[PDB]
């Protein structure tokens, strides 16, 4: 009979596609369970495990410009706007899931590319050929299941179980941006053919997985005082690492020369144009009640488009 809420304005913008969670790092655990009580139900979770276990996440994000817990917690919000926007077609294991692999989706992230932790020839490259941190993300996600008091999938049968965490390490997995290509290529091709079939558990893996994608390029979707603040974020990210190239001797690519500055505004148009419209945009073509995030997308391309006008 304790049902999570929240002030008046953010009860009401958390339901939609651009809300910001806002500067008060202690509130976003409350943001977080008030989603999965709506979302997935008061039942959903053991509310001292769930606690316990949203606090051991938040404690494996390193204070890192952009992917960090900020970052786990926007990403989950977005993935709480698409379920309640298509609540009929997910699975109880889905909602539970899905909300989980976000908030874990970037666990214990060091603010470098999987190429630069294969060129430095960082141990996790050895042990993770390919997909290096997203493989890592899933198996920080595993180790904090498994602290004491911290499972929050205990109530499941051993067959739920294992259903769940394979939801979360595909989930997971499909963060690899190297992955979310192919991935949405064959989404649009099926989609256009109407092979496309929700009853297929292979085709509701890449559905799922362009949903991480979409949640995990949420920041284009925001209001544009939002999406040029986090861009600044990024990029300090992406330029420290370009800086670590230059240190093994490596000319970094354009994105992380921190030289190139100049050139972010058209670099962030071909990011709009390559990645993040296509995404949405197939997104909202398989889920209709999604099309918020592409014409937020659309409207700040445009912003990027009047910072290159000089416009702003
Ligand atoms: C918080 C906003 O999130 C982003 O901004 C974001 N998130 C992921 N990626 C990204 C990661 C890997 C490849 C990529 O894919 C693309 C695709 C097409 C263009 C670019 N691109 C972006 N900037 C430059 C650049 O040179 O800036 C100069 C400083 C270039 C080339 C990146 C894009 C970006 C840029
Ligand atoms: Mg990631
Ligand atoms: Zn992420």
């Amino acid at each position: 009979l304790m049902q999570f809420t929240l002030p008046v304005r953010l009860c009401k913008e958390i339901e939609l596609f651009h809300f910001d969670i806002g500067p008060f790092e202690n509130m976003w655990p409350g943001i977080f369970v008030y989603m999965v009580h709506r979302s997935c139900g008061t039942s959903c979770f053991e509310l001292e495990k769930l606690c316990r276990f949203i606090m051991s996440v938040k404690k494996n994000y390193r204070r890192v410009p952009y992917h960090n817990w900020k970052h786990a917690v926007t990403v989950a919000h977005c993935m709480y706007a698409i379920l309640q926007n298509n609540h009929t077609l997910f699975t109880d294991l889905e909602r539970k899931g899905l909300l989980i692999a976000c908030l874990c989706h970037d666990l214990d992230h060091r603010g470098f590319s999987n190429s630069y932790l294969q060129k430095f020839d960082h141990p996790l490259a050895a042990l993770y050929s390919t997909s290096t941190m997203e493989q890592h993300h899933f198996s920080q996600t595993v180790s904090i299941l498994q602290l004491e008091g911290h499972n929050i999938f205990s109530t499941l049968s051993s067959s739920e179980y294992e259903q769940v965490l394979e939801i979360i390490r595909k989930a997971i997995i499909a963060t690899d941006l190297a992955l979310y290509f192919g991935n949405r290529k064959q989404l649009e091709e099926m989609y256009q053919t109407g092979s496309l079939n929700l009853n297929n558990q292979s085709h509701r893996d890449r559905v799922i997985g362009l949903m991480m994608t979409a949640c995990d390029l949420c920041s284009v979707t925001k209001l544009w005082p939002v999406t040029k603040l986090t861009a600044n974020d990024i990029y300090a990210e992406f330029w420290a690492e370009g800086d670590e190239m230059k240190k093994l001797g490596i000319q970094p690519i354009p994105m992380m020369d921190r030289d190139k500055k100049d050139e972010v505004p058209q670099g962030q148009l071909g990011f709009y144009n390559a990645v993040a419209i296509p995404c949405y945009t197939t997104l909202t073509q398989i889920l209709p009640p999604t099309e918020p995030l592409l014409k937020a997308c659309r409207d700040n391309l445009s912003q990027w488009e009047k910072v290159i006008r000089g416009e702003e």
